[PDB]
């Protein structure tokens, strides 16, 4: 029997897709693979999930992009600032090329790539004051996923970061050890973070995509057929997850300006993107050969 690894609530777009997945390869092998799908990180957090699942510990997953740099280093390129336009530009470049050369990446590091499920944009939150320039970011302490890129972010606007699983955020705001952190809203609202960090500021600084992924010693071992049945199913559930996402972001937004949530929107966006230069700027000098995949993605 398979397990596949989520982090999020069951009650949330990714966990009905990764469902929604298994389901359909049940259904269409006729019961002869069968598994289940493990909730709210009760089967690691995400860098030693990503870790199980290249070794065939862990048979399938979603996974952000962003923790999976230190395992697959070509992802880095999507955790980069501003480096998508939008979302909807997001899909286009993922289910293209650029998507296929992330794909390409991942395979060789043992995973294969389904799908990718939308995360929208990823905004800061937190429990002191409204961010409206990057100066507001000075002193903040400000908790990040698994990625170097993203303590670059942080310090490049003066804040003090710190790398911390998505599971101990909640506690780690509310005992106010950190000021916030960043994240789309519909992970803002499920985990409670917005009951404890009361100030949404929408940056949008990240469009980091997920995977719909298998183990590729998993995959292997399966039959050609069988191999057909999970890319079919994978790429059904994707349209379905995207699906959903819409509908959650909406309503995460509702919940969280009715629970009292302080929203502000962005008006001076030149002046987070300018702020974020020196990110790209070491990431290149740190790893010379990705600037063709960097601007694959940034020139687009
Ligand atoms: O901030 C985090 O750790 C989390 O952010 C969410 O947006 C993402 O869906 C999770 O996979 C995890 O990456
Ligand atoms: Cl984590």
């Amino acid at each position: 029997d398979w397990r596949g690894w989520n982090i999020h609530v069951e009650d949330y777009p990714v966990s009905h897709g990764m469902e929604a997945f298994m389901e359909e390869v049940t259904e269409k092998t006729g019961g002869e693979i069968k598994g289940k799908v493990f909730h709210a990180g009760v089967l690691g957090s995400q860098p030693d999930a990503i870790e199980q699942l290249r070794l065939g510990i862990m048979d399938f997953g979603v996974f952000s992009l962003g923790p999976m740099g230190q395992a697959v280093p070509a992802t880095n390129v999507v955790s980069l600032p501003f480096v998508f336009k939008s979302v909807p530009q997001m899909y286009e470049l993922m289910d293209g090329e650029p998507g296929a050369a992330l794909g390409k990446a991942l395979e060789e590091k043992g995973i294969v790539a389904l799908g990718y499920y939308d995360a929208g944009a990823r905004s800061f939150y937190n429990s002191v004051k409204p961010i409206n320039t990057p100066e507001d970011v000075q002193g903040m302490k400000v908790r990040v996923m698994n990625n170097d890129l993203f303590v670059g972010m942080i310090e490049s606007m003066g804040g003090n970061a710190t790398p911390m699983a998505f599971a101990e955020v909640y506690q780690s705001i509310k005992t106010g050890v950190v000021d916030g952190a960043e994240n789309n809203p519909p992970s803002y609202e499920s985990t409670s973070h917005f009951e404890v960090a009361k100030y949404y500021s929408l940056t949008q600084h990240l469009i980091i995509p997920e995977c719909l992924c298998m183990s590729k010693k998993t995959f292997d071992g399966l039959t050609p057929e069988q191999q057909e049945i999970v890319k079919t199913a994978g790429k059904n559930s994707t349209d379905l997850q995207r699906k959903l996402w819409g509908e959650r972001e909406a309503a995460s937004m509702k919940i969280i300006m009715d629970g009292g949530v302080e929203v502000n929107e962005i008006a001076d966006k030149s002046a987070f993107q300018e702020a974020m230069v020196p990110v790209y700027e070491k990431y290149l000098a740190a790893n010379p050969e990705m600037t063709d995949l960097v601007n694959l993605f940034r020139n687009a």
